[PDB]
């Protein structure tokens, strides 16, 4: 069984990959991301919508209420080894996420040196320049008001009544920024929606730049592969 493993920094369209590999195969693609098994922050976290999905299987670590922490690392894996081994009978699967304490397990740990083939991809942060502007763009759907998905903002909004969500909140990328951009303007989370259309870009460039430094985390701590 064919392990078809793709990772990288935070928009280098990886999850598209997945789901065209994912079309033309059939296989599920699991998310190797521990934050985004957090399903009321869908849209946040960065899972695709359903129509984006074409039809294909995307599977997640496992699901659960913000205020439950996020997944932590160890369990993640410790699910990872489980979703991928009673699966072990079917053709491939793809392994798409940017989880770096997620991939570092896999790389330190044994269940994967053997088994399987693999098929590994990785990309890479190009010009910062041009990932500001794909990054942009990426919140700027987030931002998208919708009658499927809620949208960042919102997410942030309902969530933000429940005390316990909040460190979390303030823990996880893009929502950091949410809130120290409207303590900064002294406006209520709440209201982060009606933020005129001045603000709204430099809300935008925010996120965008704070996505940014991660992306540049990510890349100086991933692991190569073998």
């Amino acid at each position: 069984m064919l392990l078809h493993l793709i990772y990288g920094p935070t928009c280098s369209g990886k999850t598209d990959m997945a789901i065209q590999i994912a079309q033309e195969t059939g296989w599920p693609v699991v998310a190797l991301d521990r934050v985004q098994c957090c399903p009321q922050i869908a849209t946040g976290s960065g899972r695709p919508l359903e129509s984006e999905l074409q039809s294909t299987r995307r599977i997640y670590l496992d699901s659960r209420p913000l205020t439950e922490g996020i997944l932590d690392a160890e369990s993640a894996h410790r699910r990872l080894i489980f979703e991928v081994d009673w699966r072990k009978s079917e053709e491939g699967l793809i392994l798409e996420g940017g989880s770096i304490s997620l991939l570092n397990c896999m790389a330190k740990s044994p269940f994967w040196r053997s088994g399987f083939q693999w098929h590994v991809k990785r990309l890479r942060l190009g010009d910062s320049d041009a990932f500001l502007t794909r990054a942009k763009q990426r919140v700027a759907e987030m931002f998208a008001i919708r009658e499927d998905r809620p949208s960042l903002l919102e997410e942030l909004a309902e969530l933000w009544n429940y005390p316990a969500a909040r460190p979390i909140l303030e823990d996880i990328d893009g929502y950091r920024c949410a809130i120290r951009f409207a303590r900064k303007h002294d406006l209520a989370i709440s209201q982060l929606p009606n933020i005129d259309a001045g603000r709204h870009v430099e809300l935008i460039e925010a996120i965008a730049n704070e996505y940014l430094e991660h992306a540049l985390s990510q890349e100086r701590d991933f692991p190569q592969w073998p």
